[PDB]
């Protein structure tokens, strides 16, 4: 599918959420573990900046907390507050910090619940962090919350929230600048979007006009994923033709800046392409290529997916490969890939008449759509 | 698809939003002229007030212009105001009756171009809405709202906020005493929502929870509903024996209260189930009675479904006219309906061993999956 991509770390917003969490109830040594813990990992890592800017807070946060405890130690037990009532204080004196933490908390909880696939969990964190952007004083930073909430609900298909989001991020970025990298990421938002409700045209105009912008900004990596996403977007309208020279400028920039992650991705399409164009000559040459970086990268996924235009474009095709390679998407979760292939392989034999064979892959498609892919749990309602 | 709702012509609360405009314009012949002639159609209303109170609202509303307007036929042109400053006068003393007019505008104004097909435009004026439930008083119709919601983007496919908006309606509804009602109705669209994601389970048991507390209202009109939609879930699975049941017991029950909006749909899928099955006279019963019903109640589209039946298992299949069917629902938009049919076309042909003909409606399917279907327009953004 689309070129997003890339960078999670759900892991370690979490781990601070759970500190907090050590830190409300004054369990000590919990705390002083992952507030170390926490810190090395952060430190190897400019990465989000998100998670810095947390980190900091319940640092300080964490902090306060040992000085309401430092009065403490010149008490008889029997004096000293319920910690229960030493905490209320904290909170009262300190409603802004208390605020902009429960806002970081919520977002940083959500996107773990998100990486887990509990959704309605995540919108449920993604709305109470949105109710505590009033702490969030920089307008900037509410743009980012804006933005990231247009990739989780495109992770999440609800396609319109996520161009909302992308529209209001957009309006804050647009009146800054060069905020011009968020900018075009919307643009690319935007464009991943409509390409989901089959508006290619709208999306390669946005894409388009990404790449001018990643190009402008000499942003490589992002000058490669518009070009690879124009092209997917002629792909999938079957114009082909149009298609290769955006794969090829996107191959060039890619490995021009030795960008290895993006190279088996960007070498899978075209190769496809050709196979189907029966041009075999040069299908072999991109097959080989793509299928040397992902052994060098052991990008498993697509390791198995140059096999499979293997398994299809010249092993005969080899049902039995075809159908361990279904196995593998669907044990993997890969719904969209699978039901992109199934149906590339009905496709190959209608076009040569083997129309019980055409049938029974469309049939496999409908058994693909027919899974539960996106599964939902209420919490807490009784049937 | 499944059974629910019923309607609205999202006509009334628009002219109240045209109503306010005059209000605003100071044109007191215009303003006078609709407010009279919705006074004249609310009474004649089986009235969800959303309205009614909105009305009220805005009557006094017109009265506070009649009174501001009052000082100014006491003056010559000089001596009187703005009519811009006096409206932010009028708005300045009356923050709270303001906010609360916005909740409404906004929403109604949502409600209509939701039905403009204006998605992400009827989403910017939802969430305008949301923002203005601080005016809005009680929880009864906060939770009023979310079920809104929760019906809107169900109607909009984006699951996860439908059933997000479910929940917070239903804690809502839970906490009260005589909202029972809602409850169920809550019960529906998770049901349905569930659906929607392939949850069949999920969706039966939450179907058979709404029937069972449609059961204790004697609420028959959402007996028959669930119970249809109950067998719709059957039917979704390709269970057409255990589907029958459930849509003879629904059909039963809009019988008995002459339910005659619902017969058409009511009919439909066990007649369809009769053929699939090769009950020829079993369906051809139930096809007579479902056409009838179809004739009366005037059902254009249900008239035209059933003549598909007819189309598909009887005349050939007479394919000429499944293409005029088909693109009969294409210019109707109906697009879940019509790829379903192009699935049963291509299920007959495949089981009758015609796989080119099966292999060319598996290609229809997909080519209708490819329309845009839900498409959007971003709203001032260049290129
Ligand atoms: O490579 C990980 C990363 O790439 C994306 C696109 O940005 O998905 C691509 O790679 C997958 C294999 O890991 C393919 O299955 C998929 O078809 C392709 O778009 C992201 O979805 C993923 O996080
Ligand atoms: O009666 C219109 C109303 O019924 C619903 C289901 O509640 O749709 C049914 O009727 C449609 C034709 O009018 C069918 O095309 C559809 O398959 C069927 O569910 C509502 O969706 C519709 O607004």
């Amino acid at each position: 599918g689309a070129m997003t991509g890339v960078i999670s770390s759900s892991s370690i917003g979490e781990k601070i959420n759970e500190w907090y969490m050590y830190i409300r109830r004054f369990s000590i040594p919990d705390a002083e573990y992952l507030r170390r813990e926490i810190k090395q990992e952060l430190d190897q890592m400019e990465e989000d900046q998100d998670l810095h800017l947390y980190y900091s807070l319940m640092e300080f946060r964490h902090n306060l907390m040992l000085e309401y405890l430092e009065p403490l130690e010149k008490m008889r037990i029997e004096e000293q507050p319920r910690l229960s009532d030493l905490l209320l204080e904290i909170d009262k004196k300190q409603a802004r910090l208390t605020g902009l933490l429960e806002y970081y908390f919520n977002f940083f909880r959500g996107m773990y619940e998100l990486d887990q696939r509990e959704y309605l969990s995540a919108i449920k964190f993604f709305k109470k962090a949105e109710s505590k952007l009033i702490f969030v004083k920089d307008r900037i930073e509410k743009a980012e919350f804006f933005f990231k909430m247009s990739e989780s609900y495109y992770y999440m298909k609800q396609t319109y929230f996520s161009m909302d989001y992308a529209r209001q991020a957009y309006e804050i970025y647009k009146e800054h600048e060069a905020y011009n990298i968020r900018l075009l990421q919307c643009h690319s938002l935007f464009a991943t979007n409509f390409l989901d409700l089959k508006q290619y045209e709208d999306a390669i105009s946005h894409f388009q006009k990404a790449y001018s912008m990643a190009e402008a900004e000499k942003q490589p990596q992002l000058m490669g994923r518009t070009l690879y996403n124009i092209g997917l977007c002629k792909n999938s309208q079957s114009q082909y033709e149009d298609a290769i020279p955006y794969f090829k400028r996107a191959i060039a920039v890619f490995e021009e800046s030795n960008i290895l992650p993006s190279l088996p991705q960007a070498y899978f399409l075209i190769t496809q392409i050709h196979y189907k164009l029966g041009k075999i000559d040069k299908a072999h040459e991109y097959h080989s290529k793509g299928m040397a970086y992902s052994q060098k990268a052991g990008d498993v996924i697509y390791l198995s997916e140059f096999e499979f235009l293997k398994s299809l474009y010249l092993s005969g095709p080899d049902e039995e490969a075809i159908q361990g390679f279904f196995d593998f998407l669907e044990s993997k979760m890969l719904y969209a890939d699978l039901e992109d292939f199934a149906i590339d392989v009905a496709k190959y034999y209608h076009e040569r008449k083997n129309f019980q064979k055409a049938s029974a892959y469309f049939l496999k498609v409908e058994q693909v759509r027919q899974l539960i892919q996106g599964g939902v749990s209420l919490y807490e309602i009784e049937v």
